């Protein structure tokens, strides 16, 4: 039984049905599945209850869990990624009354739209795709949420070298460019923290970057106006990540004209709502738990402890397959369909402890991602604006098929789209 | 305009509404009123503009706000309430230092369960009320959680000692006793933190009674025995004081018996452990912001400056309505209703501006108070143990009522309860 990082690289996110179908485990299955991989011990584990253990903290340390190839020009160092214990439950409180604020994410709402609407009309004259103009315009609405004292271009810029990144760290081929990305960004970051704390550049006192730029840490030291930028980077990155699942979002749209029609019965019903409407939010539910983005989630062991009769090491690294119990038909009522009236029914995406596309557990007293209401905000819109008829996908075999072994993947042309 | 001062013992914690009605402003209103108080200027300040503007250091100094009357037997002489500048930051650091660190806090967590699991079992025996009975719980948890080296008469005695000054100051008929109390109080620890420095008492090198005879100032030299003793009790006599918290969570159990039979569920499925318990700690925090324990904070102005068109002068004591602030209807959602369900729904108290029950600034930058987390974890654990149903609580009008018009109040016997 060697390394499995090869067939990790080799398969992508059939990594996980891989390793279990090459363990003798039946289809469909929960049971967890041991291997080595980056020279070490580690358990793959799908289910409810791996969810309860993949977030006791008791047993459970994330610290040095994700390898610096990702880590690194993904999330920035010294991130609230890489943190446990107390220092990470002062950086996530000062991060998550942010992102997971309902009045801030309705602030959001009105952002996402005013960009989105101003797209689908700027789109006529040149017509793109829809990750890429859409994680500019993703990008351009985080940036104003966030107060960003920038010029246009210059949002549009940071916009293009983050979805560049997420692009590009995936990729065996291609993670020097996301060093060299982040290494941009977080200078740009830097810059802006450094002039806000120096009054060359002055801000909102209630905006994202003042909190940014005020940030302290557990001992009540204000972080480096460096952490201070990278962690405003991972408030405004996050969500133009977001144009993957809208990209995601617009081919599902074109496979399933009833719930297409629904959303735009809606928004007609609404007179170019594209924020708030129940309708196109299962819509963007739905596309986040059926489609690949975030493969499976590593953590580390903190004592020798045990998951459903497989032992687990100290020091070992278990791995949480999001696109498994997101889809396992254990969980969900025939998960194959594409059906975004799973999420009219159950609304509350947090009571459905099997829904963890973006993390599971609880958001303020552990690891979950904050903003899944911006990012499900950004998605719905998206699949709003495109529920219009002067919108037509196109729908070549790049255009609506992806590839399942290519990390952070998506639509050759990132879904092309062209408007009336 | 005579002065205030009579007007302050008469109306006890309407003394703030008294003056805000006295001066023409609207009910639930934030106005400033200017009074003169202790022979002086004062200015009551009331809202979330008032919490950041009291704790901006750069216009309020602390030193001398406090009278000698309550500040000299409830802190201390040379306590760090009354320390600005570097002095404090230093003082703070080393205190904060086990008040404030979760690992310690967890530590005490296990320490108060024991203690209350054994009061409700003696109570069984021997019923009394919750004000004392809980008071000596509360001082042999923080006592043995500090490392203290005494027998188990002086644990319950020093404690009881603690809980008797904190029901006499305040009360002009009883002063005299507090400073008497405290007299006492103060040679047991420094004689205590004396022969810790001598090694004829030896504690744990980690301890809380190690690190406060180690304590060192601005001036790089280690504090007087004495001045270790005054800020060792400012680590273990504030638990005994959250007795009058669970007095008053008593009383909102017979009065919410839905919330009261919720947190019975709760510890049924933690398998009767009293801490930790999610549905108890948000009990625990309603009871701190709807009950009357700490009225108002006075501090004293460095420099002229304004508050929301109301000038206030150098030299001038201005007063932060905490009561006022926790139940404004402005920053709650009907703080009329005794509903944990609002702290369920946000957990971090922190991350609210208006929630001042105990400070509203920093913790660690300011001059809020650090054992926040050691009270709740005493609180609410004794909030999980009432929840059972052995337990029934006495509901006289003497059990159920207490006076707002009395400084440091409660019901009268202490909430009393007797266990089958
Ligand atoms: C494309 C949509 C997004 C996806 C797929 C996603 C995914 C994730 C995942 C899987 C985690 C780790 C959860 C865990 O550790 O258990 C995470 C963490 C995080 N996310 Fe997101 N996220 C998205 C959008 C956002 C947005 C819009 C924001 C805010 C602007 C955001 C902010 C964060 C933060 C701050 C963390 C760190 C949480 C912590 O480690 O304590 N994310 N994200
Ligand atoms: C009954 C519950 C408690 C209440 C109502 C309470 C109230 C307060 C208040 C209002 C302050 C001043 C905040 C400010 O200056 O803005 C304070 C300070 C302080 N508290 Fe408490 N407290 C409680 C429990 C505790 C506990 C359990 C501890 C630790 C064992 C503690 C230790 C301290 C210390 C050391 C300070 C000084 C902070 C400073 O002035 O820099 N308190 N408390
Ligand atoms: C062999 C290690 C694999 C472990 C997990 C694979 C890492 C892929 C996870 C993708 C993170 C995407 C985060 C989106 C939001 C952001 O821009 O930060
Ligand atoms: C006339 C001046 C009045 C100003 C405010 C009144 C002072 C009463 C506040 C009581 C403080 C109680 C603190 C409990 C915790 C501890 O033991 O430190």
């Amino acid at each position: 039984l060697n390394d499995q990082l090869p067939n990790f690289i080799k398969q992508g996110y059939l990594f996980m049905s891989h390793q279990r179908r090459k363990a003798g485990v039946p289809a469909d299955s929960n049971c967890p599945v041991t291997f080595p991989v980056l020279g070490g011990r580690a358990t793959l584990i799908r289910g409810e209850e791996a969810v309860d253990f993949f977030y006791d903290e008791s047993k459970i340390s994330r610290n040095g869990a994700m390898p610096t190839a990702i880590q690194g020009p993904l999330f920035g160092d010294g991130a609230v990624h890489t943190l446990d214990g107390q220092a990470h439950k002062v950086r996530k409180s000062a991060m998550a009354a942010m992102a997971y604020d309902d009045e801030r994410v309705e602030a959001f709402r009105g952002f996402v739209e005013e960009e989105m609407k101003a797209l689908i009309e700027r789109w006529k004259t040149n017509p793109g795709n829809i990750y890429d103009d859409v994680a500019v315009a993703y990008g351009r609405a985080a940036f104003r949420w966030a107060g960003v004292p920038a010029s246009d271009r210059e949002l549009n810029k940071r916009a293009t070298q983050m979805s560049h990144l997420l692009d590009t760290f995936g990729e065996v081929k291609q993670n020097v460019l996301s060093w060299m990305d982040r290494r941009k960004l977080d200078a740009w970051a830097e810059d802006l923290i450094k002039k806000v704390r120096s009054g060359e550049l002055t801000v909102d006192p209630d905006s994202v970057v003042r909190h940014m730029a005020d940030l302290r840490d557990e001992k009540g030291e204000l972080v480096t106006a460096k952490l201070a930028g990278i962690e405003l980077q991972n408030l405004t990155r996050p969500t133009v990540a977001v144009s993957r699942f809208a990209a995601f979002a617009a081919v599902a749209m074109v496979e399933n004209p009833e719930w297409a029609a629904k959303v735009k019965n809606a928004v007609e019903d609404a007179d170019g709502r594209l924020v708030n409407i129940p309708e196109a939010v299962a819509f963007a539910q739905e596309t986040r738990r059926k489609y690949p983005f975030v493969p499976m989630l590593p953590a580390m062991v903190k004592e020798d402890t045990e998951l459903s009769g497989c032992p687990i090491q100290k020091g070992q690294r278990v791995f949480l397959d999001v696109l498994g119990t997101n889809n396992s038909p254990q969980l969900w009522n025939n998960p194959g369909e594409f059906n975004p009236q799973r999420f009219l029914d159950t609304p509350d995406y947090e009571s459905i402890k099997g829904f963890i596309p973006q993390g599971g557990g609880d958001v303020l007293t552990g690891h979950r991602c904050p903003g899944e209401k911006i990012a499900v905000a950004a998605l719905s819109s998206t699949v709003a604006a495109l529920s219009a008829d002067n919108v037509t996908i196109s729908q070549e075999t790049e255009d609506t098929t992806f590839s399942m072994t290519q990390l952070l993947t998506r639509p050759r042309t990132g879904v092309r789209v062209t408007v009336s």
